């Protein structure tokens, strides 16, 4: 009795190869066209010419940098490791699944540029508390926490919602600081391949919001009105939590009512990218136009 | 607001971000810049000036050649969305596990070229009938059926074993048509894009292999002897599954004696990638300095 039998007998349909001359959603293909097309890796960009602006950024300043990088990162380890991997077994196509491990290996990559950066601008004191700052940050763990508990349920589409909130949500309360800087002549370099990784990010959202809207409409009435309160429940949730986070490290900037604007204009477009309107009206949304332009 | 409550509860332990500031194992740095640094497309190389090459072929070179690019394209699919996923939950470090996020990109960037390739150069009903053929072919479902019992199991080494042989000797009895074609001065733009899977696969089998030996290490001697052992066991049932399935593929163009030679200079080399010594003596695995070349 082979140690494998009792598998190929629970499997009996043949192993399929993924074939690109036969695909079912066109927008795999013009996804997984950009995605790769948008390859790129934080070397290419000079973040050593940021050193003198970032010695001249306030001590409140680089502080608030390193904890919202570290948070940053934090989000992307996450989703990188255990995220996007968690979406293949509910894939409704195959090049659905090829598309998810381009978005695993592009979150490790974002992950990566943060210490890039930090490694060409900051002391190791500076890394080391900013690390141990993240992991001792009760807000900063409760949202980590929250999104894994449903990466590691057994809710497909569960597992869509949590992760297009993280990347069309959770990542602005973070993207905000460098291009707040950005605009001021501060850590320009660096907004660069902040720019970079939220071109991936919105692409990421759009397109896995894309796949839950696809599957929630293929359950009845009854169903998907829980699913839509239920992401609206998770959202408020979420929300709740990230201002708590966002008042403990803009604060002491005073930059904290600017961002809880922002992350409203956030909130919405990640209800959007669902399929659903969004949660705040738009005139409690009118974050700076320094920041969404600093943006595109 | 409650439903995520007992995750939490269970899960007091702080979520942690990549530092790759501070690198346990200096391989995991080593092979992520040398895998990042290796980065492909398909599209890239030009196939479409194959197309001369490729007319002038016989049609048992033409059918060989479908059958080994699917059988190919299916172990990629496999190990890109199955394979280096399973190994995540196993790593040593964070940055082993962003190695393996780029690994499970590149194998569907390795399926896609086939696909490319394929497009490029064969008819449609060409390349239904080599899908079609693929999934009915009992020797190439019994190996990537042997190979995924292990990814579903729940023993850490095994999937790295499974995953070493996939990497340096399964792919291989495919390799060997577009190396040898590429020595006649065939088909020698898909020969490329060979290459630059095979540089890929080298390093995959000789990492993860490595990592499999330092968990091995971690055993009692004699545990290690049971490790082996299975190692083994496994390369044999493989080995004879491999030699059908070649059969298969070159008794028409025959290659056969051939191709088997390569299986067996493979084989060793998988071993060795485990930390073992080779199965087959240097005189039982000849192969032509034009191939190995055409190789490097
Ligand atoms: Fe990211
Ligand atoms: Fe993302
Ligand atoms: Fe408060
Ligand atoms: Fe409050
Ligand atoms: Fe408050
Ligand atoms: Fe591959
Ligand atoms: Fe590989
Ligand atoms: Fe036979
Ligand atoms: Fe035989
Ligand atoms: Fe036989």
């Amino acid at each position: 009795s082979n140690e494998y039998d009792e598998y190929i007998a629970n499997h009996t349909d043949p192993v399929k190869a993924i074939n690109w001359n036969v695909i079912p959603d066109e927008k795999d293909l013009e996804v997984w066209d950009r995605l790769t097309g948008n390859f790129w890796l934080p070397e290419k960009i000079p973040v050593s010419n940021d050193i003198q602006s970032w010695n001249k950024m306030t001590p409140q300043e680089q502080l608030a940098t390193m904890r919202v990088f570290t948070g940053l990162t934090l989000l992307d380890t996450i989703q990188g490791t255990v995220g996007a991997i968690s979406l293949l077994p509910d894939a409704e196509t195959m090049h659905e699944e090829a598309v998810y491990t381009n978005i695993a290996f592009m979150e490790s990559v974002h992950a990566k540029s943060y210490s890039n950066i930090f490694m060409t601008l900051a002391s190791t004191p500076q890394i080391n508390e900013a690390f141990r700052w993240s992991e001792e940050n009760e807000n900063l763990q409760r949202k980590a926490k929250i999104i894994m508990s449903y990466y590691n349920g057994d809710d497909p589409l569960k597992k869509k919602v949590a992760s297009t909130l993280l990347e069309s949500f959770l990542f602005y309360s973070g993207f905000y600081l460098p291009m707040y800087l950005s605009s001021r002549a501060k850590l320009t370099n660096t907004a660069d391949i902040i720019r970079l990784i939220i071109r991936d990010e919105s692409v990421h959202g759009y397109y896995i919001g894309y796949k839950y809207q696809q599957g929630v409409k293929k359950l009845s009435e009854a169903e998907q009105e829980e699913y839509k309160a239920y992401t609206f429940d998770l959202m408020y949730d979420l929300y709740e939590n990230e201002i708590e986070y966002t008042e403990d490290i803009y604060d002491d900037l005073g930059w904290t009512e600017d961002v809880k604007r922002f992350l409203r204009y956030n909130a919405n477009k990640a209800l959007n990218n669902l399929g659903y309107e969004g949660l705040f009206p738009t005139d409690e949304t009118k974050v700076s136009p320094a920041i969404l332009s600093s943006l595109s």
